[PDB]
This record gives structure tokens, sequence and C-alpha cells, in this order.
């Protein structure tokens, strides 16, 4: 068998937020007591860097080791789909295993973002159902979140994207809330993030305000 | 051994009157040197072996892959039956093991609702249908749309989601030219799971006043 490796993407957020720290997380699995030594070697685009934050050898309760490797990354450096190599070595492997990652390659895409109100059908129900849509987007990393009234809103669930026809990506993103609180008019609001948006931001909102 | 991989039968042939719902065993990392796969299936640990295994097939990079096929009644998945696939290979180490049924729980009924494009995406020369299948329970679902009694082809559905009481959701987007709203075309998300009356519901979507 022997030691095998895994490359983590940092979180979509991470990587459009304008202080938050995107990293990328290197990790071994398997790693023998007979030979535990492990070596990291990092590139970006080719070109070996030298400031990952390497972490303590820890101990697993099958006979085994998890090393685990922290690349700090630049925002800017991801969004440009450089490419991030981590080279993992152990005294007992042939060679030494490589993966790379990158942001998806393509031309971006921007999201357009509808929000729409729950069923005429579904007003009997005494939870309701908010629904926001989020179509025309590539890369398919987005973050999505609710709120009402400057506050969040946590009874919601956004599924995975979805690969349109059009080679982007939509996604929905649904809000519960008890009926009440859409019989008074609470605006609600769909806070979506994304590359390719501008200031990578857009929000969007609703109540229904019908009639007059 | 190598791999083995278990594979359910797609919802829709397990919820419809005349379909027939199979079982795929994929064998996959078999070597050209020694194949010659062997398969001992199981319904609920007896023996039955309405079972009939596709002649061994093709590579990429110098390795094989077998599979194999079980027709299987479409109450025994239903019911919750288990099923086994014994692939009997020598190899490496000893004969593996795959097992699969249904999810396990009470069939909860899917509500259904059709949302309308929103007023802002009336700007495209596209527009969007939103179907909305919520509350249901298993995951196994299907979901169609129709004009006219012929169906609609350009729509695509998420993947079932784990709600917060237990249940899933899904969404189901169809996609037609501004135009068919206007008009006031009548579309229908047509949706089938177990715990539907008749295993089988349809909400019509129009533009109304
Ligand atoms: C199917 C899936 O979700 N993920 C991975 C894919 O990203 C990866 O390159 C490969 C190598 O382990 O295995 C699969
Ligand atoms: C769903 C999940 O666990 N995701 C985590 C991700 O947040 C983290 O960046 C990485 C660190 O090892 O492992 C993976
Ligand atoms: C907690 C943990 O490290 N789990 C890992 C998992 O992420 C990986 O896919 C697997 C491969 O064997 O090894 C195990
Ligand atoms: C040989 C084997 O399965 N080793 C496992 C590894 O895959 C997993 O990452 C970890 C779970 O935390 O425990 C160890
Ligand atoms: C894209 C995809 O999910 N493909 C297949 C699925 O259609 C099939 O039923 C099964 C193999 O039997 O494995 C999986
Ligand atoms: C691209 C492709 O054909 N992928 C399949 C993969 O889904 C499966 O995990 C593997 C089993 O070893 O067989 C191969
Ligand atoms: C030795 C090995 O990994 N062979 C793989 C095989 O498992 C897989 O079915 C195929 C398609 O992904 O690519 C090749
Ligand atoms: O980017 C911040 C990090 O958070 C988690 C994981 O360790 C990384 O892959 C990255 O997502
Ligand atoms: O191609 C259709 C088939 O796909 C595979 C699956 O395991 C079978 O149960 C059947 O649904
Ligand atoms: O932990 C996430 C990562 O490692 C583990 C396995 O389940 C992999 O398939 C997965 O990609
Ligand atoms: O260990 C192989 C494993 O890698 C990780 C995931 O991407 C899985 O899809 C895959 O099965
Ligand atoms: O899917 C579970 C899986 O998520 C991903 C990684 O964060 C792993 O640590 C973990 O095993
Ligand atoms: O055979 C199932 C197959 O699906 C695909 C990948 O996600 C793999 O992890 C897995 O082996
Ligand atoms: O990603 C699709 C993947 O699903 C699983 C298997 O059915 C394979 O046939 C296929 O490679």
């Amino acid at each position: 068998g022997g030691p095998s490796v895994f490359l983590f993407p940092p979180k979509p957020k991470d990587t459009l937020m304008i202080s938050r720290t995107p990293e990328v997380t290197c990790v071994v699995v398997d790693v023998s007591h007979e030979d535990p030594e492990v070596k990291f070697n990092w590139y970006v685009d080719g070109v070996e860097v030298h400031n990952a934050k390497t972490k303590p050898r820890e101990e697993q309760y099958n006979s085994t080791y998890r090393v685990v490797s922290v690349l700090t990354v630049l925002k800017q450096d991801w969004l440009n789909g450089k490419e991030y190599k981590c080279k993992v070595s152990n005294k007992a492997l042939p060679a030494p295993i490589e993966k790379t990652i990158s942001k998806a390659k393509g031309q971006p895409r921007e999201p357009q973002v509808y929000t729409l109100p729950p069923s005429r059908d579904e007003l009997t129900k005494n939870q309701v159902s908010l629904t926001c849509l989020v179509k025309g987007f590539y890369p398919s990393d987005i973050a999505v979140e609710w709120e009402s009234n400057g506050q969040p809103e946590n009874n919601y669930k956004t599924t995975p994207p979805v690969l349109d026809s059009d080679g982007s990506f939509f996604l929905y993103s649904k809000l519960t809330v008890d009926k009440s609180r859409w019989q008074q008019g609470n605006v609600f609001s769909c806070s979506v993030m994304h590359e390719a948006l501008h200031n990578k931001y857009t929000q969007k909102s609703l109540s229904l305000s019908p009639g007059k």
C-alpha cells in the first residue's frame, strides 16, 4: 500500500474577502512508524517557495501518522490561477508523490442573482420557503448567505453548484422562515459573493409588498 | 482485492409501472495477466441467480474492467431487501464484499411547488421556471418537465439535499425563451417518488394576471 497525499483548496470565502487568509492544505495519511520522516516541498507556478508552516506530526489510532502542511496564499495569486504543487517524500516510497491544485480554468462568468417568493400553494403551511437562484457563474466557487435587517438568518440550505448546459453554473439556496415573519413584511436578503462580481459581492432582497 | 463498486438502480426505474430495475457491480483495476472474475449474488443472504455477467471489457492505460447486472423486482427494492455482490477473485488477498439496499426509514411525501421567473430575470431572452421538491424521504426521486404532454428538454435538476429535519429537497430549473412565457404556455414539473399517491405528482405553471 503505502502513504498517499491529498490537496485541499482554500475555501471560496477566504478567497474573496478582503482580509481573510486563503490556505492550501496538503495532507499525508498512512505515514509508517518504521519510516515516519516526511519531506514537504512547495511550488508556486513551477517555482519553489518556502513560507508554508508545517505542522506537528500527529499520530492516529490505527498505527499511522498524519502530517499537514499549510501554505498561506495571496488572494490575487489564487484568483489569478497560480498552480500550487505539493511534493511529499518518504524514505518508504520509491519516488515522491505530487499533487497540484489550482482554481478552475476558464473565463470567469458573472452570477445573476434572483430572489423568489414562496408558492401561493405554500402559504397554508406554518413554515415558508424563500428561494435564491444563482445562475451563469463560472468558476463553480461561490458563497451564499441569507439575512434580515442586518442580522444572519440561520435556517437556510444551499445546493452544490450545478453544471448548466451553456457551460456555466447555477445553484439554489433556500431559507426557511416562520410564516408570521413573512406576514409582517420583514425584508429578507440573499448575499452572494463570487470572483466575477463587482466588488465580488452582490445581495438581493425580498418582501411581498403587493397591491398599492 | 482491488476495487469493487455496488450501484443502486435509478429512481425512475423503480417507480415506473413497467421498468426493469437492475443493480450494478463494477470491478475496476483487474489485471490483464490473470483476470477471469467470478460473481456470487445474494438477496437477503439467500440464493437465486437471475443474473447475467457482461462479457469482460476494455481499458485506457493497459488496465481491464469487468461488470455484471441482476434484474430486480421493483417491490423487493422498495421493501428494503439487501443485495450483495461477492466478486469471488483470487488476484491479491481474498473474496471482496459490498452491500447495497434502499435508505431505511419512513417514506415522506414530496411537497412540490412551481415558482415563476422573477420580475428582473424578464429583461432576458431566455427565462427560467423553478420547481421545488421538498420534504421527501428517501432521496430516490425523479423529475421532468413537459408541455402539451410533449417533454421539455432544456432543464437541469439539482441533486437531493439533506434538510434540517432529516428530509431532502432539490430544485429543478426549466429554461424557456421569454417569448413562450408570454403566450401563456403551461409547463409541468412532473415528480415521481414512492411516498407519492400513485408514485407521481405534477404541478402546472403559467403566466397568470
